[PDB]
């Protein structure tokens, strides 16, 4: 597999992490702060003017950082993935009258 | 944001789940079995001829299913995401001489 919709799907989220987590191959982790810039630089639709300080702020905080001292592989998928569920489809635009704290 | 590399990245993994987890909007979950077909139908590069029964088999089993009785949002990102780390970049093609059980 290569040109498969899913194929491009996987490589997509893995790299969002790798990009900040290493441009020339360094380690299998990243940085809580390095994630900051990425979100605001390549994910404004999720944190546009911080219209919602409960999507990103809640994820990055609850991500529980303690893996090798640095970020991680799923931590990112978890970091951004969670936002997708708290900003993109899956959960949002599905239960407008069923949303609360 | 819309045409951003990350933008397409998020929508990519969310839909892999949604697609099996509902084509016309049903719920925010999926099905352990429904995931089976998806992997073999749109992710053979990860389970091609089951060359590696430790990537998918270990993920789907350890995913710990007990959310609303059905699958879930991250469960998929976790299911496929984990594979990306156990088959795609992030972890693989990074430590050839540093891999083991």
């Amino acid at each position: 597999s290569r040109p498969t919709e899913t194929e491009r799907c996987i490589e997509s989220l893995i790299a969002v992490f790798q990009k900040y987590a290493g441009k020339d191959g360094h380690s299998v982790t990243l940085s809580k702060t390095e994630f900051l810039s990425f979100m605001n630089t390549e994910l404004a639709a999720f944190t546009k003017n911080q219209k919602d300080p409960g999507v990103l702020d809640r994820m990055m905080k609850k991500l529980d950082l303690n893996s090798d001292g640095q970020l991680d592989f799923q931590e990112f998928l978890n970091l951004i993935g969670g936002l997708a569920v708290a900003c993109h489809e899956s959960f949002v635009k599905a239960a407008p009258p069923q949303k609360r704290f």
